[PDB]
C-alpha cells in the first residue's frame, strides 16, 4: 500500500505499490 513505486503490497492500503507486503 501506501505508495512506493512497485512489486506487490496486497495489504497496508493497496495492491501493488510498497515493494515489501506489509499486513
Amino acid at each position: 500500500g501506501l505508495s512506493q513505486g512497485v512489486e506487490p503490497d496486497i495489504g497496508q492500503t493497496y495492491f501493488e505499490e510498497s515493494r515489501i507486503n506489509q499486513d
